[PDB]
């Protein structure tokens, strides 16, 4: 799992992206061995250029996630604003370019991410797409 | 039968919207009785304020769609650019506000629609959301 995530981290530097945001349960599972379909709830795997990944899941999935991954995990309860929770817990170093899964993210979630990140979003690079 | 779609059309008059674009297979089925999940391929139901709806589907689904809905249907084969197909076939693009299903529509498809319509997109209104 860390092999794939390590490769992505190195790749981010090469394309001058600070961050890749994964939202597809299939992709997150491919990368981590942790499968969670949050349905209407929020889940993101934040893969940074400058640090280990951070996984954000619903509160009731936090402990399960922590057993699957070595890196930080945090969550939110349903009565909490998830975007506020993300903003409160992630680093605040400037992020100008973000990769995301445009074929998976709905516009609501995309606009939510855009309340946290002021950078420019684009779809995953072919390198990330074609990791197999 | 056309009851729901007629109501949506009249509702567009209440707001600054000239057009609603439906993409959720569940929503489209609720509105028309036609179910198709095109996944990566394109499915849109275009509901104008001033004319009958128009359904766009992959070419393989055109026959089935025409057996299901009484209003115009068109499609595209895999060698065709669906965005160009939409742009060359829809009767009107004089828009300022377009309603779309932000909870379903992915970013790829949203960006595709933005190449076709030069207007502000927003999520469905509560009235449309709460009909089902």
């Amino acid at each position: 799992a860390m092999s794939k995530l390590n490769r992505i981290r190195h790749h981010l530097h090469s394309v001058q992206a600070e961050l890749a945001v994964f939202s597809d349960p299939v992709t997150v599972n491919y990368l981590t061995g942790f499968f969670c379909d949050p349905h209407e709830r929020q889940m993101f795997l934040f893969v940074y250029e400058d640090r280990d990944p951070i996984l954000f899941v619903p509160a009731l999935e936090v402990s399960r996630a922590k057993q699957s991954v070595p890196f930080p995990v945090f969550g939110y309860i349903d009565s909490e604003n998830p975007w506020q929770k993300i903003a409160s817990n992630l680093p605040s170093f400037s992020v100008s370019k973000v990769l995301a899964e445009f074929d998976n993210l709905n516009v609501t979630k995309f606009q939510g991410l855009q309340t946290v990140f002021d950078g420019h979003f684009e779809n995953l690079t072919p390198y990330i797409q074609n990791m197999r």
